[PDB]
């Protein structure tokens, strides 16, 4: 790992107003890994809500984060320090009859 983990932290706030604790995410993190990160934080025991990768939508600035992009894509330039924390909305989109397997 890198010495002293001061990257830019993101926390996830669900559309219902509940939030998940912030984690440090390098700008070079892919949205794919970001999306994965959520799946690990999100209770798999949860019924009626996401829990698999495809179910959860990450939206920042009114833009859904495609996994094929990086966090850097939605971030500020290098002219910003690692003191900026980001709070991103998670919108709950439930599929019509679908659940893990």
């Amino acid at each position: 790992e890198a010495e002293v983990h001061n990257q830019l932290e993101i926390k996830f706030r669900l559309t219902d107003g509940s939030d998940i604790g912030p984690k440090a995410f390098p700008d070079a993190t892919t949205v794919s890994a970001l999306k994965e990160t959520v799946i690990s934080e999100w209770p798999r025991e949860k019924e009626n809500g996401p829990k698999t990768v495809k179910e959860v939508k990450l939206i920042s600035a009114g833009k859904v984060l495609e996994n094929s992009k990086t966090v850097k894509d939605y971030r500020s330039p290098v002219s910003n320090l690692a003191g900026a924390v980001t709070t991103m909305h998670v919108i709950i989109q439930a599929p019509v009859t679908e659940k893990e397997k």
